């Protein structure tokens, strides 16, 4: 394999962490090959569930704790921190909320969190890599409570970066935002790839096409599929109940991706760096709701 940059995965990874038996557990939690037989039935499906007051209940709060765990993940970035270290505190952070942290298991993933650094798009797998003064990194938090699973990512830098690095992190960021602004009863989930495009070209950056946003609630991953870019044929209008992702990755160079050996890191094929955001959204009669908002800040992370 031809690494398309200068990352390298760090191995061995620690042994696999358990998660107590008191933590309700998805379905996929215990498949040999991590398949969501949940999800498997759904495929094909593109109707989007309308939430009831107790679905959106149990989405507030998982969001809310989700939010909190990545904001635990946010105090830990600097130089010499490993990847690992950083989702051995997160795993700790979802048990002590009384959560499954999401992406364990799910396909066979083997870490609670993903944390992706410069080339990598998204996936990357907390390893024994120490962050390096000029990296970015991300980091992608899924919960899991009493049924519902809540997302969120965030883009923070490691130490001072340089101004690529900056203008890449703040323009993803603003397309997040712009999308999430146009998000109303009434809107096709095909529009909000449009905006997002238009504001990275803007800026000289691509925009990935191989990930999506996508519905979520009682399954990681169902209908809609939100795609990012412009032009795409995605099926569905927004209403008053639907909850989904929004989750753009924005590159400095060409909009390619390819996989590591390893079966679920993603990379610009070119070795230029990626940046994404990403919230959980419900659809509300006046716009949208931020489930996954910080409650005690203005800014994002990398803002201070
Ligand atoms: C075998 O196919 C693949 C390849 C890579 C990854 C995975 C599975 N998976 C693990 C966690 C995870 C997180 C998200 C997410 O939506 N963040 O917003 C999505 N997919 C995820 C499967
Ligand atoms: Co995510
Ligand atoms: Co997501
Ligand atoms: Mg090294
Ligand atoms: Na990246």
């Amino acid at each position: 394999y031809r690494y398309t940059g200068k990352l390298r995965p760090h191995y061995p990874l620690m042994p696999t962490r358990p998660v107590p038996s008191y933590i309700q557990r998805p379905d996929y939690a215990d498949h040999p090959l991590g398949m969501s037989e949940s999800e498997q039935a759904l495929k094909g499906t593109s109707q989007i569930k309308l939430l009831s007051s107790e679905d959106i209940e149990g989405m507030r709060l998982v969001c809310r704790l989700a939010r909190e765990v990545l904001d635990v993940a946010a105090g830990m970035i600097k130089p010499g921190v490993t990847t690992e270290e950083i989702d051995h505190a997160v795993h700790l952070a979802c048990i002590a909320r009384n959560c499954y942290p999401s992406p364990l298991n799910y396909y066979n993933f083997p870490k609670s969190c993903c944390t992706s650094v410069n080339e990598v798009i998204c996936h990357g797998i907390p390893d024994r890599r120490p962050l390096q003064e000029g990296d970015i990194v991300n980091v992608d938090i899924t919960l899991y409570r009493n049924g519902y699973h809540g997302d969120l990512n965030e883009t923070f830098f490691v130490g001072e970066v340089d101004d690529g690095a900056r203008k890449l992190v703040q323009t993803t960021y603003e397309c997040l935002m712009q999308a999430i602004d146009a998000v109303k009863p009434g809107v096709r989930y095909r529009e909000l790839g449009n905006i997002i495009q238009k504001h990275a070209q803007a800026n000289g950056f691509s925009v990935v096409r191989s990930y999506c946003g996508h519905g979520i609630h009682k399954l990681f991953h169902t209908a809609p599929n939100v795609p990012h870019y412009a032009k795409n044929k995605a099926v569905g209008v927004m209403k008053s109940g639907h909850v989904f992702t929004i989750e753009p990755m924005i590159c400095e160079g060409g909009w390619q991706d390819e996989t590591w050996p390893d079966g679920w890191t993603a990379v610009t094929r070119d070795g230029k760096r990626s940046a994404q955001f990403e919230h959980t959204l419900l659809v509300t009669d006046t716009g949208c709701e931020i489930l996954t908002r910080r409650l005690d800040s203005a800014r994002p992370h990398f803002m201070s």
